[PDB]
């Protein structure tokens, strides 16, 4: 059938049944459901009725309940007899819940009030392989020291994973199972690393310890070091007998100094976190770069003296040993110039390809240093200055650093990145590209740059394909800019609009048709306006243009014709974006007037009253028509007349009130229909006239003010006897009358 | 109550903007001005008015609001008192027949008129000023405008006549000897003849600007005289025009200024000469010798297309407009200004304002404007230096009318505006040899540096600063103290590094400051400061801390910024709109100044709001909460505050009001609950003892269910007419259907 409140759906059959105002748990749920997510409504009890008759039951997820305490008694899950992972994150939990199923493989209890590990509570979970327990204490919350019972964990044989970050524990808990892969204790104040602490779980291969005796200086939350400021303390045997290590991270740990030793018997470690230390001296000297052999990432990040500014930046010749080595950050050193013998000791490493330099108030680069390097793919220089919830912080993300790729991919992909965004180059001179390899992609957004771009600036780098020009203020005077780069493919010229403002300067935008291979060009949120001498925009290749955030209000005003055919010359243009650009009306002529090769038209979040549904008949391959976001007051009783292209037309948030007689099933090729915020108080039975299939797969319908009276009845028929049209957020398409259903889904009376 | 129009004496009827289908029959018969523009009216006749003699004004622009205003032949002309009637923007095809003869005023301005004939004008003999600007022009389809023969000359009285932007060819004959202004830009008139201005010895006034326009990157449609030739203006033309004051030829494609133009024309004060082509004028210049009582020269965008000359040519004749005020020269473009190249405006005694704006300059000599006699003004932003209709038919159409400098920057003292230029960092000698200066503008130079207490020393007088839309770096925490007699400082969106926590933030400096009045440090996304949390001041008045992250800095688990405002002694207004507050914690809001009497917490998303905590602000005036999700208010709002004027609750989602709320506080003058959720006003709401002061109570927006009990209300709004509920048109019923729309001030 239909299911309710939740949207049911099988791989390989899971209710997604979050965010939707849940009082408790519902009762209507499926029974062959293996994947319940409950998360984000507002239970507040659950009990060993809540999930009677679902044994088939592998996942459930509580976490935020209810959101804006979680009751739940002794064995509520107690019968569900397949039940392998449960998320009870975010819930004020006080204790670890009584009488889980011995069934458990996973538990998460991330985010509660959590301060007492008992065995009562865990013990008997001898099947649990991951155990995440983070941030119940933390900052300056008001909770109590954590008290790990003894031996708590000691049962749990078949544990991979355990997560007791953000808690306050003071030492590493004794008797872990030696079945532990990855341990996680960032941020618990433990001083001290014993040669106990792991001597015994020899299959680790994660280890975090990160932020115990942090360095507290800038700190972005309540932070206490240790006393005097002093390092983490590790015994010499700590790491011994950890065989297998692979990741190790130990950021913000006020480290001065690396113990080489440390390393001796992990020579499989591939990525060493030490961001936020000092490690400035170790940098230049330390003698465990040499224990490093298959290093692939090596995060060095945020280690400056405070107040410090140093020339250059000094690297041990012993980077030359970390021959694995894929990726160097080094981050928040500071200092202010590089030049080639610099970087000598990383020149011969085989695999490194991202070498990223950001945040160092770097003033002037050596660029011809890049040149002598085996295979640098990224380098990344963003953020110098080069011259011409209810919680802040993401439980599931690293603490440390943002976790994002440091370029978009769909630029990196095309080859060589360089990223000079967010420096000073507020100008290009003629030499500002000597000595580069050939980059293919370049990101030079947020330069303040003011300058006239005119066909030399890019020559020492002529094969650039993805250039990022965004958030500058470029000023196109002339109609040669960017024509040295003749396999450009996309440009973004985004956040521009400065010199676009200024009625009086010249803003020239030939330079489009000069490119042979050009097709994708953003010029969002530019205020295009007015230009100059040519106002039209051409290109055989283009197949993209973004044109959001300009004013084609103006462009196309009723007393001005020289912008009527300003896209038309776009003869490869199959996706064209006019949204926010303040449109109460198109021109017959001007909507005529593009191009007619158009899959993909959106001119959502303007202001249309009115749209010519007839003009429809010149776009043969139109697949896509968005009109979300406007003010459009009823629709065509004609549209099969118009088209037989159009897959998926989007009317959401507009003002509709009427659906057409014949206007669902008459048009064999839609898809997807959304009518979703709309002014419906009912569809007629005369909409419902059906054809072939009807086709329509999908309608949305959540938000329209129905009048839930007998007049429905035919449309709710409608809807059991169509059950391959999805309709979803059923929860959603609620009643505004009369008052005994106001607030209630239209399916259920 | 009036309905639907506001009404009020000195008595006028404001009715605009309302959704009105006619014009209604309810409107107070004593009123003179009556404003309907933007309803959407589509029929006037002699009805309409019936019952309003008296009246003396009609506003009937834009109607109907998004065909056109039917007119019948005398629906005004029983109304003998009419003395102003505006009907622009109404698609009228004809000017309207039998017009009453006492109008003073009519304005016709955007509208298709293409025929100016003497049934239409020329009875109507008491006209002061008549305005027909806009009625064809760019590429709309429309007629060339024909002028009857004569149709001006019985109107005797005529000030002011605006034919600007139609396709007129030639000035009308005939025009009558009363003119003072007379406007007639953008009328394709190529040639000015010695009779076409013969008679005009009243004009003060005279605007040709737009015709032979100057064609290259124009914003609008435009169509050049041949050749691009300039406009032809003949040697006699203003013989007699001896009391023109202000004379416009902006975009008239003027190469050469003829000197016998301004013979006999001694008190011109304003001459407008943008966009033409007058480079060599501006060096030779032999009319400046004519113009000795000019006050204002605008010069600006006179540049040749491609050349970026090296400096700018002078004439030493500017050395005679000894009565020059302000001198424009925007969009010249040239790369270097010396002290040798504005020697000739040294010795002009009134020169207050000098304007290089978009001139793409890159170096500036800045001693030389020490030898100017007495500067106010020196405004060089947009250069280069280095460490319906789409326009408004009243308004300037060659640019913009505001000022310069903003006048509370301006008052201070001497003034220097370089922003939007390419200062990325102040160097050590970037101020040298400046007059001193008082209010300085560095907004939008990118500026990414370290400030740390010497980089304006050469200039330590400059009471307000404008440092926005920079990237400052808050790493040094004397930044800016050299400037002891600051009063004013701006920071707004320099969040760039405010962004990033990862570097240092350091605003302990604001403390330094004995006279530092105003503190702007909006939209910078402040989440998290360097070793001091505080602000701190024993000056300051206003805080703007709009568009930051109070929610991350008083978020649960964190007490480091409990008391970031506390520090704010003399603070009296708080702005903290847009920081996304779900919620305020109590000590957060109890170490908010107790000094306040202006607090703005509006546009977060509060769900809360503790009124107890109030007790704690015995000075507070305005209390702002609009734009939150609010659910509800207290019940005893007098025990927490005597001092409330203003409460401004808009768009929040309150649905019951407490017993006695409107009458409950009493200080409170201003109460706006418009667009909350409010089904109706239950008696126990209006229940008391006190006498309400309460004098505008703001309800539009309101879901009201419009059943019998909403009487009571109705009745206390009947009984309470000192309490003013403005736009009754839109405090509209809800329900039942069939009450749904119209203004609860109606029906049973
Ligand atoms: C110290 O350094 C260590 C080693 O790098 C670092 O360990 C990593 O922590 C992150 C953060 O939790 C782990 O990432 C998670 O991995 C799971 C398992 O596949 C994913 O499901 C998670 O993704 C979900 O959540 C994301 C964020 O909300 C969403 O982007 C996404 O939609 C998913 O729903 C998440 O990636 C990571 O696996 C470990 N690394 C390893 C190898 O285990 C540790 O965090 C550092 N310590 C601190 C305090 O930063
Ligand atoms: C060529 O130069 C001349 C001389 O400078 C210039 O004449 C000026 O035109 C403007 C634009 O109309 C006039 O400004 C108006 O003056 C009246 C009367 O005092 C005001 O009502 C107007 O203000 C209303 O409208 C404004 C804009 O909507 C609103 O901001 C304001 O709040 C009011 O509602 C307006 O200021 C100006 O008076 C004349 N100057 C003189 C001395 O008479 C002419 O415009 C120039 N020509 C072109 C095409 O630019
Ligand atoms: C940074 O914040 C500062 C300080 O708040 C801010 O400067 C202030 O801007 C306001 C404008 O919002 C100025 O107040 C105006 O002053 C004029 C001039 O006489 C008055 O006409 C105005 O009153 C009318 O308009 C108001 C609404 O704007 C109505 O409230 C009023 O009833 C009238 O209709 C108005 O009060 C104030 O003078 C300045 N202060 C200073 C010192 O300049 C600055 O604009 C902010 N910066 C940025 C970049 O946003
Ligand atoms: C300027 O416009 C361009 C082109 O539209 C923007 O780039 C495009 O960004 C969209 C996301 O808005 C990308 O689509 C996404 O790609 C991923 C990766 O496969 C996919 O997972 C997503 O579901 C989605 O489809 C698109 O690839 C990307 N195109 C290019 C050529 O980069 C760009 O972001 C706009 N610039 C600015 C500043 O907004
Ligand atoms: C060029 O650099 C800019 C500025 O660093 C990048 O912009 C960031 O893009 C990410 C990825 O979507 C956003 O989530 C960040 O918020 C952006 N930061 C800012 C300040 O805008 C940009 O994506 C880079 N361009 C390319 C092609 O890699
Ligand atoms: C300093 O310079 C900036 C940029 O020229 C001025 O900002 C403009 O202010 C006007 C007048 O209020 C606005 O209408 C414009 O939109 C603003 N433009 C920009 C780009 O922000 C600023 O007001 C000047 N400051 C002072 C004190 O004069
Ligand atoms: C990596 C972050 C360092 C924070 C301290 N610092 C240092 C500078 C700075 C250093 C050198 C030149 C200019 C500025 N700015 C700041 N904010
Ligand atoms: C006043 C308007 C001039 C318009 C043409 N122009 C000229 C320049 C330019 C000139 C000289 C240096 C840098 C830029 N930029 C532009 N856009
Ligand atoms: C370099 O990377 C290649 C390809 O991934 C890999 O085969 C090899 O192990 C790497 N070289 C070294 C010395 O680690
Ligand atoms: C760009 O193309 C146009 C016409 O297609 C041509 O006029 C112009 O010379 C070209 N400019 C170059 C290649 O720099
Ligand atoms: C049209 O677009 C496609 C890519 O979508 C491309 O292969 C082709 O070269 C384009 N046409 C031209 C003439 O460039
Ligand atoms: C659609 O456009 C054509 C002009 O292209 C016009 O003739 C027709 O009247 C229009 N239809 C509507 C509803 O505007
Ligand atoms: C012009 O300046 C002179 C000399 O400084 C002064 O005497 C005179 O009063 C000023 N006149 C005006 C109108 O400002
Ligand atoms: C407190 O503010 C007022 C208002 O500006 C001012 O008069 C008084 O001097 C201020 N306190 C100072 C300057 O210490
Ligand atoms: C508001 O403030 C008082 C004093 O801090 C507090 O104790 C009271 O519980 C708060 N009110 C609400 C509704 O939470």
């Amino acid at each position: 059938s239909r299911s309710y409140p939740c949207d049911e759906k099988k791989q390989n059959v899971i209710a997604e049944c979050s965010n939707r105002r849940l009082q408790e748990v519902p009762q209507t749920v499926g029974k062959y459901v293996t994947e319940l997510d409950l998360s984000d409504n507002f239970i507040t009890h659950i009990t060993n009725e809540s999930f009677q008759g679902l044994q088939n039951l592998t996942k459930i997820n509580l976490n935020h309940n209810p959101n804006v305490g979680l009751n739940i008694t002794d064995g509520a899950f107690l019968n569900l007899k397949n039940l392998r992972e449960l998320l009870l994150e975010d819930n004020q939990l006080p204790q670890i819940p009584s009488g889980l199923p011995e069934s458990l493989t996973e538990l998460s209890l991330i985010q509660n009030n959590i301060y007492n590990i008992t065995k009562e509570g865990i013990s008997r979970l001898i099947n649990l392989k991951n155990l995440y327990l983070a941030w119940n204490c933390y900052f300056n919350k008001v909770c109590e020291k954590t008290n790990i019972e003894d031996g708590v964990f000691e049962t749990l044989t078949n544990l991979e994973l355990l997560s007791l970050s953000f808690n306050s524990l003071s030492h590493v808990p004794p008797k872990l199972p030696s079945s532990l892969r990855k341990l996680f204790l960032s941020n618990t104040q433990i001083k001290y690393i014993s040669e106990e602490d792991f001597k015994g779980l020899i299959n680790l291969t994660l280890l975090d310890l990160s932020g115990n005796c942090p360095r507290c200086f800038n700190a972005p939350f309540p932070c206490v070091p240790c006393d005097g400021g002093a390092s983490i303390n590790i015994d010499r045997f700590a790491f011994q007998n950890l065989t297998q290590l692979r990741y190790l991270n130990l950021s913000s740990t006020s480290l001065r100094k690396i113990n080489a030793a440390w390393f001796k018997n992990m020579p499989h470690l591939k990525v060493l976190d030490l961001e936020f230390n000092y490690l400035v001296g170790e940098i230049a000297s330390g003698a465990f770069l040499t224990m490093l052999p298959r290093l692939e990432i090596l995060d060095l990040s945020f280690n400056y003296i405070k107040g410090s500014y140093p020339q250059h930046i000094n690297i041990s010749r012993n980077f030359s040993k970390l021959l694995s080595l894929r990726a160097l950050h080094l981050r928040g050193y500071v200092f202010q110039e590089l030049r080639e013998d610099d970087f000598q000791p990383l020149m011969q490493l085989p695999n490194l390809s991202t070498i990223n330099l950001g945040i160092n108030f770097i003033k002037q680069i050596d660029f011809k240093l890049f040149q002598n390097f085996s295979n640098l793919e990224i380098i990344y220089l963003s953020e110098n200055r080069i011259s011409p919830t209810d919680f802040e912080f993401d439980p599931h993300s690293n603490f440390y650093h943002f976790t994002r790729p440091l370029i978009k991919p769909q630029c990196a992909a095309y080859g060589k990145a360089l990223d000079l965004s967010l420096n000073s180059i507020f100008f290009i001179g003629p030499n500002q590209f000597e000595n580069l390899p050939d980059i293919a992609c370049l990101n030079l957004s947020a330069n303040s740059n003011a300058q006239v771009l005119s066909g030399t600036e890019f020559s020492a780098i002529p094969h650039v394909k993805y250039l990022d020009l965004t958030n500058n203020r470029l000023d196109f005077d002339n109609a040669s800019a960017l024509t040295e780069l003749s396999d450009l493919e996309v440009l973004d010229l985004s956040y521009n609009s400065h010199y676009f403002r200024i009625a009086g300067v010249t803003h020239h935008l030939e330079f489009i048709q000069n490119f042979t291979n050009l097709k994708v060009l953003n010029l969002s949120h530019n205020n295009i306006y007015t230009l100059t001498d040519k106002y039209n925009l051409e290109s055989k290749s283009l197949v993209e243009l973004v044109f959001s955030g300009n004013r084609l209000d103006i462009l196309w005003n009723d007393d001005d014709n020289r912008y009527i055919s300003i896209f038309k010359g776009l003869k490869n243009l199959t996706r064209l974006d006019l949204s926010l650009n303040r449109l109460k009306h198109i021109p017959n002529e001007a909507f005529l007037n593009l191009p007619a090769s158009l899959t993909e038209l959106h001119i959502n979040d303007n202001m249309l009253k009115f749209f010519n549904w007839t003009l429809l008949q010149q776009f043969p391959r139109l697949e896509l028509l968005d009109l979300r976001g406007n003010k459009l007051l009823f629709l065509t009783d004609s549209l099969s007349d118009f088209t037989s292209s159009l897959r998926t037309l989007l009317l959401s948030h507009n003002r509709i009130s009427h659906l057409p007689s014949g206007f669902l099933s008459e048009v064999s090729s839609l898809k997807h229909l959304d009518l979703s915020s709309n002014l419906l108080k009912t569809i007629n039975k005369s909409a419902l006239e059906t054809k072939t299939t009807t086709k329509l797969s999908m309608l949305e319908l959540h938000g329209n003010p129905f009048e839930c009276t007998c007049d429905i009845g035919d449309f709710r028929r409608w809807m059991d006897e169509h059950l391959n049209v999805k309709i979803p957020r059923l929860v959603d398409v609620i009643c505004a009358s009369p008052g005994d259903q106001r607030g209630k889904s239209i399916v259920s009376l």
